[PDB]
């Protein structure tokens, strides 16, 4: 398949990234609280359910949450603020709480069966959120003498994710904070604006892109 494009929901932030996050790659997003990676999240999982006209791949999501940073009021202010259907958006994320990081690694695994099942419907996973990647790995495995074995898991994490975007044309979105992924670093602006910066990747020149987080969710 053709690689597919997401819109972040902001034109520069969509421009520094090639037109919107990739099918067939892990976008993966740094930042401090306050930065706005969660309120990408939120933003990406409306988007994604428009149709290409709009930005989106008429698709679903599914969405890990490891630390309870999930807002569906959120789901539905971004979507009703875009035009959707608050109630119909939220039926197209299906929502898991990572509970620690062997139970988040057994949720990529198993979320191949709805990827499965939905791969050739209306609306197939197009969308998958990790958020985050790391909050587990990094309270579980403590000290030098632990960094081995939480390289290890999260290799295989990674792999397990890269799979599965490149199997079936989804686009993987994965939090973390300061291995084969987009890297975008957010921070804070002036003016209460945030910035996004582009880094290492092979085929992108680095950038920044200034956007805002409203009530459509992040837009220039
Ligand atoms: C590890 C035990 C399981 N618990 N739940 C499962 N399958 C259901 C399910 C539902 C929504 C989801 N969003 C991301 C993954 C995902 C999975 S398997």
């Amino acid at each position: 398949a053709t690689i597919g494009r997401i819109s972040t929901g902001s034109k520069s932030l969509d421009k520094l990234l090639g037109g919107g996050i990739e099918t067939q790659a892990i976008t993966e997003v740094f930042g401090e609280f306050g930065s706005g990676k969660t309120q990408l999240a939120h933003t990406l999982a409306v988007m994604v359910q428009l149709p290409p006209e709009e930005g989106g791949l008429n698709g679903s999501v599914m969405w890990i949450d490891t630390e309870n940073t999930f807002r569906p009021e959120r789901i539905r202010e971004i979507a009703q603020n875009r035009g959707l259907d608050p109630d119909e958006v939220l039926k197209h994320i299906a929502y898991a709480r990572a509970f620690n990081s062997n139970h988040q690694m057994l949720l990529v695994q198993q979320a191949e069966d709805m990827i499965k099942e939905l791969l050739n419907t209306d609306r197939p996973v197009k969308l998958l959120i990790v958020d985050s990647l790391t909050s587990h790995f990094r309270s579980e495995y403590i000290g030098r003498g632990a960094l081995a074995e939480r390289q290890q898991k999260l290799a295989k994490h990674l792999a397990d994710l890269h799979r599965l975007a490149n199997l079936y044309d989804i686009a993987v979105f994965v939090t973390n904070q300061v291995s084969a992924t987009l890297r975008v670093y957010l921070r804070k602006g002036k003016g209460g604006k945030r910035i996004a910066r582009l880094i290492d990747a092979p085929h992108l020149p680095e950038g920044e892109a200034v956007f805002s987080i409203t009530e459509k969710g992040i837009e220039d």
